């Protein structure tokens, strides 16, 4: 439980394997460690594989079963759907640029427009936390000029979740696909 500053991304990953050695999760400690890692672009350039038309998800580490660690690359104007996190912890650390995070309440069964509960601006090196009990969220790169890169950790890992229609609150099941794994493009 002695948390040291991650010197490198590699160091971060090693520390993460220690924090997730057990069955439970100290959320505040994982968040503090993620925040303490100073983004060094050279260290994660291998995973920063962008697509022109939407954001990409690039697997960095499989966390020996307990978590997925991955890097998301957001072109100018790229955003996600409103989604849940499948009963997992979600950690989001900015490695480059800014993201807008918008929070939504779980919809009632009546068809209604989903209204924003709040929004915030995540900035370089900041780490945010989300879970289903906090709410639904959307993540967007609203920048016209700057690509964004984020580091995402999910525990337990999941490759399916729901997307929500902002107009109705209706949900559909969605399968997450990896654009690359361990620096290897995986079509
Ligand atoms: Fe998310
Ligand atoms: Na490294
Ligand atoms: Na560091
Ligand atoms: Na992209
Ligand atoms: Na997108
Ligand atoms: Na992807
Ligand atoms: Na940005
Ligand atoms: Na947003
Ligand atoms: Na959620
Ligand atoms: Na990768």
């Amino acid at each position: 439980t002695e948390l040291l500053k991650p010197r490198t991304l590699a160091d971060l990953i090693r520390i993460l394997h220690e924090l997730f050695a057990g069955d439970e999760v100290n959320v505040e400690e994982v968040q503090a460690v993620l925040e303490a890692y100073e983004s060094n672009p050279a260290e994660w350039a291998l995973y920063a594989k962008f697509d022109q038309y939407r954001y990409t998800r690039n697997l960095v580490d499989q966390g020996n079963g307990k978590f997925n660690l991955m890097i998301l690359c957001w072109g100018e104007g790229h955003g996600s759907s409103i989604h849940d996190h499948t009963d997992s912890h979600g950690f989001l650390k900015l490695l480059q640029g800014n993201l807008k995070e918008t929070l939504f309440d779980w919809p009632d069964k009546k068809s209604n427009e989903m209204i924003k509960k709040s929004e915030r601006t995540l900035r370089e090196n900041q780490c945010a936390y989300i879970n289903d009990s906090i709410g639904l969220h959307r993540v967007e790169n609203v920048s016209h000029t700057e690509p964004a890169v984020s580091l995402h950790l999910y525990s337990p890992p999941f490759d399916t979740c729901h997307a929500f229609d902002q107009r109705t609150g209706h949900k559909n099941k969605v399968t997450m696909t990896f654009h690359s794994k361990f620096g290897i493009r995986t079509p």
